[PDB]
C-alpha cells in the first residue's frame, strides 16, 4: 500500500495529467491582447512562446562586435566557470557542492577574445537593473503582459555567453518575460505541481575561484566566525537523468521549447527550468515579483511533502 | 503528529500570513474587463460590487408583479419544514442529508404561503417573454470575458426568510444579483478545507403524509441500497466548536448583497446563505476552467477524508 502523503501526491499527479495542467508550451504566432494573455496565462500559471513578436532595432544588430562598436571597449562584468555551470552542482576532492560563478571585471574585448577561445574558461556577461542602446528596445510592446503583473518590473538582465555556458534547473519568484535578441535559447521546463517528481538535494556552497597558477578550484562559503552554508538545489540533470537514482523523475513530464532571435517565451512563476543557448546568444529579460494567491501556499504545502 | 497534518499546518500557517481570503473587495463601479480578470478570477478572489445594476428589474420585480406578468402560472415550488433544503435534520435517531420536498404550485398561493409566518418554508427556484426585457444580461460581461463562454445555468430564486442555504460548495463561477431585497453570505476559501468539518450522512427527502405531515423518506439508488451524500457538518450561525474544534481556525467572510448589487463567489467557495423575507435573486453559473489550483484542491480533498 501508500502512505497518507503518497497517495494524496499521486491524485494530485493524476489529476493534473488527465487535465493536461501545464502539459505544454502554448504556441502563438500573433501577439494576443492583454485580456487574452490574463485568462490564459497569467491566470492559468501556463507558460507560452510567441514567435517573432518583436521587431526591435536590436533583434538582427546586436553582436559582440555590435556592441563593443556601440559603447566603446567599456569594463563590464563577466562571470567564469571552468564547466560552464554557474550555480551548478560541481564536485572537488569527493564533495559535491553547489558552486556561484567567478565574478570579475574585464574590457568587452577582453570577453569576446575569451569567447573565440573555448581551449579556455567558460565567460557569460549579466547585466542587471546606456543612450546608445536604449534606442534599440521598445519596452512598451511587452504591455499585454505586463498589465497582467500590473507592476514595473523588479529587474532588466542582459546575458551573453558562451555556447557551453549551461544554468541548471532551478525556478524563480518572479513572472518572466524572455526576449532573445540574438541566436537561440533551449529551455526545459518543469510545472510547480510536478515537484515530488524532481530531486532535490541541500549541498555545501561554493564559489569557484583561480589559484595563483591559474587552476580553478572550489572555495567554500562560509559567514563571519563561522560554519559551511548550505543551498537547497535540484539534483537532476534534464538532459541525462540518472532515473535509476532518482525514478521519481520518470514521473515527471519535462517540456522543450527553443526560443529563436524575436520570439518572447513567458516563464510563469515557480516553474522549473533549465537552459541552454547557441554561441555568443544574446537576450534581455523582464522579472515581475509574483502576486501571491493560494498556488503558493499549496506550493509551500507541497514542500513540505516532498521533504 | 502525522506527515498530513503537518503538511495542512504549513498551508494554514503560510495562507495566514499572506492573509489568502481574508476580505471580500468592494468595488463601488464596476471594473473593465481586465481589471475583473487580473484581480478577482485569476486569484479565485470574491468581490463585490455595489450599486452595479440598474435593470428595470432592480425595484420593480416583486411577488405581484410576477403574478400580473406571467397570469398566475404553476410552477416548481420547493417545501420544507425547517427551511433547511439540502440540509441535515434529524429522525429516528438518525441524521439525514435531506433535500427539499418538491411540487408544483400556482403563483398566488405561493405567494399566500409565504405571507404565513406559522406555515412550512418554500421559495422558487427555476433554471434555464416579457421578462426577459427587465434584464441586460449584456452588462455582466466584465466579468463573462475572463470565462469566456455563455453561461451554463441561469436561476431565479424568489424566497422566504426562513429559506436557509446550508454550507457548500460549486464547481462553478458565480455571479450572483440581487433584483429585491437582500442576500446574506457567509464565505470561507477552499483552502480551509481542513477547517470545516465534513460527514457522511445518508440521502434522505421531505415528504407530506395524507393528513399534512413532514416526515423524512430515504432514497436509494437504482437498486435498493442507501445512498450516501457528503456534507459540511457545521453550522456557521452557530458552531459547535466543542464538536469542531479545528472550526476555530477558519475565518469566515461576511457579505450582504442588496438589489443592484453583483457578487463574485469564485469556484468552490463555501458558501451558507440566507435572505430578507420574499427576496428574489437571479445567478449565473459558468463551469470553471481547471488549472493547477483545482489539482491542488483535490489533493487537499484527498488529504481530509
Ligand atoms: O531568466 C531566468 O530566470 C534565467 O534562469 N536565465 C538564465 C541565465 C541566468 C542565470 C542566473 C540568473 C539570471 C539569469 C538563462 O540562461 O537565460
Ligand atoms: O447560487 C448559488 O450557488 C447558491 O448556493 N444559491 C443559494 C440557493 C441555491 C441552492 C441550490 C441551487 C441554486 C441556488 C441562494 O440562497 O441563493
Ligand atoms: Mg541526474
Ligand atoms: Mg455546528
Ligand atoms: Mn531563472
Ligand atoms: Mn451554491
Amino acid at each position: 500500500s501508500m502512505s497518507e502523503v503518497e497517495r494524496a501526491l499521486d491524485v494530485l499527479l493524476q489529476e493534473a495529467e488527465e487535465l493536461c495542467i501545464g502539459s505544454s508550451v502554448v504556441e502563438l504566432d500573433r501577439i494576443p491582447t492583454a485580456l487574452e494573455f490574463c485568462r490564459e496565462f497569467y491566470s492559468k500559471n501556463q507558460p507560452v512562446v510567441i514567435r517573432k513578436a518583436l521587431n526591435w532595432p536590436a533583434i538582427g544588430k546586436w553582436t559582440p562586435k555590435y556592441l563593443i562598436e556601440a559603447l566603446g571597449d567599456r569594463s563590464v562584468d563577466v562571470a567564469i566557470t571552468p564547466n560552464g555551470y554557474a550555480d551548478g552542482l560541481a564536485t572537488q576532492n569527493g564533495q559535491e557542492y553547489f558552486v556561484l560563478p567567478l565574478e570579475t571585471k574585464m574590457k568587452l574585448s577582453e570577453v569576446v577574445r575569451r569567447l573565440d577561445d573555448p581551449t579556455g574558461a567558460v565567460h557569460y556577461i549579466q547585466k542587471q537593473n546606456l543612450p546608445e542602446l536604449a534606442a534599440d528596445l521598445r519596452v512598451s510592446d511587452l504591455d499585454f503582459a505586463q498589465q497582467s503583473f500590473n507592476k514595473p518590473p523588479d529587474a532588466v538582465n542582459f546575458w551573453l555567453g558562451d555556447e557551453r555556458a549551461v544554468t541548471s534547473m532551478h525556478k524563480d519568484p518572479y513572472e518572466n518575460v524572455y526576449c532573445v535578441i540574438s541566436g537561440h535559447k533551449d529551455f526545459v521546463l518543469i510545472p510547480p505541481h510536478q515537484l515530488s517528481c524532481v530531486p532535490r538535494g541541500i549541498y555545501p556552497t561554493g564559489v569557484y575561484k583561480t589559484s595563483d597558477s591559474g587552476q580553478f578550484y572550489i572555495e567554500p562559503l562560509r559567514d563571519e566566525e563561522g560554519s559551511d552554508q548550505f543551498t537547497e538545489w535540484v539534483s537532476v540533470d534534464p538532459l541525462s537523468p540518472d532515473l535509476a537514482k532518482y525514478p521519481e523523475y520518470a514521473r515527471a513530464k519535462p517540456l522543450k521549447v527553443r526560443v529563436h532571435a524575436g520570439d518572447i517565451l513567458y516563464l510563469p512563476n515557480y516553474w522549473f527550468h533549465h537552459v541552454s543557448q547557441s554561441h555568443k546568444c544574446i537576450a534581455v529579460n523582464f522579472w515581475y515579483d509574483l502576486d501571491y494567491d493560494s498556488r503558493y501556499c499549496y506550493y509551500r504545502m507541497l514542500e513540505q511533502m516532498t521533504s
